[PDB]
């Protein structure tokens, strides 16, 4: 099967937000609204904002999962490549096979789905800190888009779901991801291609 990617704000008005990091050669993570695409370096912090119109109940959680964007690959589980799954870069919580990690949250849970074999990482929802209007999760992507035997140059989407305590769907958003050495240059190139 294939997870849904349909945007769904739901009862709480759930949606993502991204910082405006620019496209300088030194940028490590940058988001293109025109492409709905995040460009990031390997294993670097990717801040993703969560926004709601109203407060969800205690026990609500936020899950992240990657799928291949192209239909002919969408049934294949997105996983780390044969090199990176063996490079012993564990943080003590993420299984070495998982592409997406959450940084700096000891309550993150990593799921290997018993039926679909897909990987995901889920955290409890926490309200914004005093003085802030949104909550930020820091993700890391642990393989390059180009990794042979893994993503192998195939584009991926990240699907972010807001879920109740049973795992039922409350909201959904998504974005394409390219993990690459020079995200600023690649964002500029792809935005230019889109304009042309
Ligand atoms: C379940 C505990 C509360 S979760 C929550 C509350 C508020 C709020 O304003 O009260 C908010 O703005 C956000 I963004 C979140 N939130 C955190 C992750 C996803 C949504
Ligand atoms: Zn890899």
């Amino acid at each position: 099967s294939v997870p849904s990617q349909k945007t769904y704000q739901g009862s709480y008005g759930f949606r993502l937000g991204f910082l405006h990091s620019g496209t300088a050669k030194s940028v490590t993570c940058t988001y293109s609204p025109a492409l709905n695409k995040l460009f990031c370096q390997l294993a670097k912090t990717c801040p993703v904002q969560l926004w709601v119109d109203s407060t969800p109940p205690p026990g609500t959680r936020v899950r992240a999962m990657a799928i291949y964007k192209q239909s002919q690959h969408m049934t294949e589980v997105v996983r780390r490549c044969p090199h990176h799954e063996r490079c012993s870069d564990s943080d003590g919580l993420a299984p070495p096979q998982h592409l997406i990690r959450v940084e700096g949250n000891l309550r993150a849970e990593y799921l290997d789905d018993r039926n679909t074999f897909r990987h995901s990482v889920v955290v409890p929802c926490e309200p914004p800190e005093v003085g802030s209007d949104c909550t930020t999760i820091h993700y890391n992507y642990m393989c390059y888009s180009s990794c042979m035997g893994g993503m192998n140059r195939r584009p991926i989407l990240t699907i972010i779901t807001l879920e109740d305590s049973s795992g039922n769907l409350l909201g959904r958003d998504s974005f394409e991801v390219r993990v690459c050495a020079c995200p600023g240059r690649d964002r500029r190139t792809e935005e230019e291609n889109l304009r042309k």
